[PDB]
């Protein structure tokens, strides 16, 4: 169980950040849409 | 008081991660600025 | 020992925030071209 709880939480923030880097790659692939339309 | 302290310290790093993920989203929402200034 | 623990979390998390900024510098490719 609480310490091994936290080391859970941090790995499941690291979910959220690999989330952000989803979002950024799926901007990159809109940007490369834009550069299509140009 | 000590471990309910430690469990304080970790939750207030998890403050900073949620600071960082502010910063990443408010860069993402600058990127969508760049993609505006087309 | 424990401030060990947090600094070696910030290893992992701020490791990943490396990966996000070095995706951001991929995003700045098109936003370079346009």
């Amino acid at each position: 169980x609480t310490w091994e709880x936290w080391d859970x939480a941090i790995a499941e923030y690291a979910x959220r950040i690999e989330x952000l880097i989803x979002a950024a790659q799926e901007q990159q692939e809109k940007n490369e849409x834009a550069l299509x339309e140009l």
